[PDB]
């Protein structure tokens, strides 16, 4: 395993997503960062639109306690038991 974070500093360092490698207070940055390389949540599949406006990326990729390839789940905001599979493949 590897975490997200540990992916990605491989290609630009810490400062890939980090100023000065630091992070910062309010996650603005970083959010900035992502989308950079990343592009914007509304041009992305079904999981990732109607968060477009609402939520940062970091809101459900924690990457630094997250694993490539381990995939974000839903419970920590819906009540409804709803998944990525469930809204992908609606
Ligand atoms: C983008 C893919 C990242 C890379 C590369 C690294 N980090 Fe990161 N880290 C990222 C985010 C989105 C966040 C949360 C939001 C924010 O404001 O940063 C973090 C968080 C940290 C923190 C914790 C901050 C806090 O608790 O106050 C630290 C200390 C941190 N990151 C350090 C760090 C180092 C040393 C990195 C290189 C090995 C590194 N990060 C890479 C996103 C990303
Ligand atoms: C450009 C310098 C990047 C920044 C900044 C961030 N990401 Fe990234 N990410 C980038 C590449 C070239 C790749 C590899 C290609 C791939 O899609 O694997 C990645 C990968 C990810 C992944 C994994 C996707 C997968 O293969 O299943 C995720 C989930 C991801 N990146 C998220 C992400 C977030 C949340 C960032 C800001 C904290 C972020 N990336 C920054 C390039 C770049
Ligand atoms: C929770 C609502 C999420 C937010 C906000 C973001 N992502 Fe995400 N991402 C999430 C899941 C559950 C998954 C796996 C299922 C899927 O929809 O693919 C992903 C996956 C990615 C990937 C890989 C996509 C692929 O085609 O394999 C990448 C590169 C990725 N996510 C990046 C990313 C970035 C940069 C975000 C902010 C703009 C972002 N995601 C937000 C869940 C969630
Ligand atoms: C909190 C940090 C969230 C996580 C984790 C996930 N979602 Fe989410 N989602 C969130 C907000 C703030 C909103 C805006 C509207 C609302 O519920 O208040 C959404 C919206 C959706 C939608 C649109 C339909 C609806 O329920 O309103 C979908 C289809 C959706 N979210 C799916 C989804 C999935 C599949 C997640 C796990 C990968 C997920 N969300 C996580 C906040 C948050």
């Amino acid at each position: 395993d590897q975490k997200l974070s540990d992916f990605h500093a491989e290609s630009g360092g810490c400062e890939s997503c980090h100023k000065d490698g630091t992070p910062s207070a309010d996650g603005a940055f970083e959010f900035a960062q992502c989308q950079s390389c990343h592009g914007k949540l509304s041009e992305m599949d079904a999981v990732h639109k109607p968060h477009d406006g609402n939520l940062v990326c970091a809101d459900c990729h924690a990457v630094h306690d997250m694993n490539v390839g381990q995939k974000p789940t839903c419970e920590s905001c819906h009540d409804d038991g709803r998944t990525s599979a469930s809204v992908l493949k609606k």
